[PDB]
């Protein structure tokens, strides 16, 4: 602590941590990118990967998302309570992985053309996690074990910004909705989610949502 | 343990944690599936995302390829001594996911039409390694701190594909070289890198590298 988040001024990649941040009680400071000043060229080459987010946690000064994910579930605890919950929370944040790197191709190299396709695909994609509920408990809980891990702040936002791609798909899936529906009731995220910080900050920055 | 890898008859996403439990004295069955089971189709409806590999150890059937591998780093002792070790092996295997992501599409969706371009992009996608090696040790140990990780392994497979589709990239990145020559060197890695189940595995199956 304390935490600096350095990222364009776009939910992307960090509404994820933001809303884990929120939600552990934890404060952040905010440092943007416009991306007029992105082009500018320092910062792109200060970063090691040319990309963002960069994070700060103290002295620590992370990248790659899901790295930063990673280290505050190891951190904070919300990473498992045993090795076997561990590889599991592993398991299923590899598959918010694939799946938000899906999303990221049709919202930046196809979307007006593929997004037919892409809503029809979604059942199959969103078949796994369906089952990680029903086995976690019949899914009243969390999609591993029970306690909320930094996998539940990411599968609830790849959710989330697909109800907005499609104001409905989550029926067809129905612990996965009560699942979303719970973890927006917890206090500190539900209170996050309703703020002017998070609603009036982009989805993906380039119009489509 | 005992350990079961249940891949394609191809090195692929397997030969990274092919080369950490040989190199580490461990020993595993290869369950070998064929196209030919894949397309009779009982095992698909039983792992979890529809892809392959799947791992057992013991009691424990894991899928996805970086969570096996972050597993055997947590369970073998390879993800760093400190947790500022261990956001940085992170924060390394997942800038080689990305790579690795870019290498499979270009090998399953247009290697033809795309090498050209692919091998144009490579200098500054390796660039990246080169830095973090310079960081430690002068590139003279590993890619974080003292001690071998899973991200090391994994990284080295990337630069073994890549000599074979772009030979001659890494003479330009003299620690990632010797980087290579070193690792290489480790006699119980050594004398896999020569076996039969290595040098009789394609690496890709559709014929491209
Ligand atoms: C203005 C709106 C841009 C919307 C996308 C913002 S994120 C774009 C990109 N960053 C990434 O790709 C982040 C991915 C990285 N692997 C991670 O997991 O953290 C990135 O920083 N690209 C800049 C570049 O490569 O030049
Ligand atoms: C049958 C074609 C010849 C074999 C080529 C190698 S197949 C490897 C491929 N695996 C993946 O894409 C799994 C990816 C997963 N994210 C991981 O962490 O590893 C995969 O399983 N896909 C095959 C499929 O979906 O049928």
């Amino acid at each position: 602590p304390p935490y600096t988040v350095v990222y364009f001024p776009v939910r992307g990649r960090c509404a994820a941590l933001r809303m884990l941040l929120a939600d552990q009680g934890q404060s952040w400071k905010e440092e943007v990118v416009t991306v007029e000043t992105w082009q500018e060229g320092s910062l792109k080459a200060s970063c090691l990967y040319g990309q963002l987010p960069k994070f700060q946690d103290g002295d620590l000064t992370l990248y790659q998302s899901n790295t930063i994910l990673r280290h505050l579930g190891r951190t904070l605890g919300l990473y498992g309570k045993d090795q076997q919950e561990a590889a599991l929370v592993d398991m299923v944040n590899d598959g918010v992985e694939d799946l938000r790197c899906k999303y990221i191709s049709l919202i930046y190299t196809n979307y007006e053309a593929g997004k037919d396709d892409y809503v029809k695909a979604l059942p199959g994609q969103l078949k796994p996690f369906e089952t990680l509920l029903s086995q976690n408990q019949g899914g009243k809980t969390f999609i591993v074990g029970d306690q909320i891990s930094f996998a539940d702040y990411n599968l609830l936002d790849l959710l989330l910004i697909h109800e907005v791609l499609a104001p409905g798909c989550l029926d067809a899936f129905p612990l996965l909705s009560a699942y979303v529906g719970r973890l927006s009731a917890r206090p500190k995220l539900k209170a996050f989610l309703a703020s002017p910080e998070y609603v009036n900050l982009p989805i993906n920055g380039n119009g489509k949502q």
